[PDB]
């Protein structure tokens, strides 16, 4: 996260990092619980990715150094990626992890709402992107979990940041006309999280941008209302 702040243990016990095991254990990127044994992602985090068995989730975490080899963490036996997901500039940037066991709720963990149909029409006006990415274009994993309230843009509004790209109804922007405050390299996977009628929503997932925190240069996110049949489909079959 740029020019954000440090986040209080508990703030958002819906994000989670997701580590990888292969070569050496390293946070990969963000998610959000979104069921007991659902984990909301982004689909391009897997793209070294050949198998499950090298991920590890950590839910309840404030601070990467409260991970070390005793800490428990989530097993992934399923990694779901949109079928039509080709690359995070290209939309479709979704993907569900089936976790091994169920995630007991509590203070420290526990689920976010999907957004509703009828709240496709809803104006967010609280929205947060949290993480433990880059602060600056060139730094390290943060150790403590960062937020900053980063105000929601039209897609008109960033279609003309983006020429060259096609900003589709499915992605969402979100950025200050200055920049300043923004997603960066490590925050990819994780939650836009609106609070509305005192309940947070999950509005997006950190996807891409044309770096970090740059003016007129807005993150880009995939807009999860469009994918929540897709998200039923997969978490509710049979
Ligand atoms: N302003 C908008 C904003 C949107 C989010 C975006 C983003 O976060 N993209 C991801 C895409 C990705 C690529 C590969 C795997 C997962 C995700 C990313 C992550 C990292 C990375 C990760 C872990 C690290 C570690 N452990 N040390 N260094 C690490 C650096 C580097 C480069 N890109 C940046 C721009």
């Amino acid at each position: 996260i740029v020019g954000g702040t440090a986040s209080v243990r508990g703030e958002w016990p819906w994000q989670v990092t997701l580590h990888t095991t292969s070569p050496t254990q390293r946070h990969l990127c963000g998610g959000s619980i979104i069921g007991n044994q659902w984990i909301l992602t982004a689909a391009h985090c897997f793209y070294g990715v050949e198998s499950p068995k090298i991920l590890r989730v950590y839910s309840g975490i404030l601070n990467q150094s409260e991970i070390k080899e005793d800490t428990s963490f989530f097993g992934v036996q399923e990694i779901i990626i949109h079928d039509q997901y080709k690359m995070a500039e290209s939309g479709y940037d979704i993907a569900l992890l089936k976790l091994e066991t169920t995630v007991g709720y509590g203070d420290s963990q526990r689920p976010i709402c999907l957004p509703s149909k009828g709240d496709r029409n809803v104006i967010y006006t609280d929205c947060w992107v949290t993480g433990w990415g880059y602060r600056k274009l060139r730094d390290k994993i943060q150790n403590t979990l960062q937020k900053a309230k980063i105000p929601l843009v039209t897609n008109e509004e960033c279609q003309k940041r983006y020429r060259g790209h096609k900003i589709t109804h499915k992605m969402i922007c979100a950025g200050y006309r200055e920049g300043g405050k923004d997603a960066c390299k490590g925050d990819s996977g994780g939650p836009l999280s609106c609070k509305h009628n005192e309940v947070w929503h999950l509005v997006g997932i950190t996807s891409w941008g044309e770096g970090c925190a740059q003016r007129e240069r807005p993150g880009v996110y995939t807009n999860v209302v469009e994918y929540v049949d897709w998200i039923l489909e997969k978490t509710q079959a049979v």
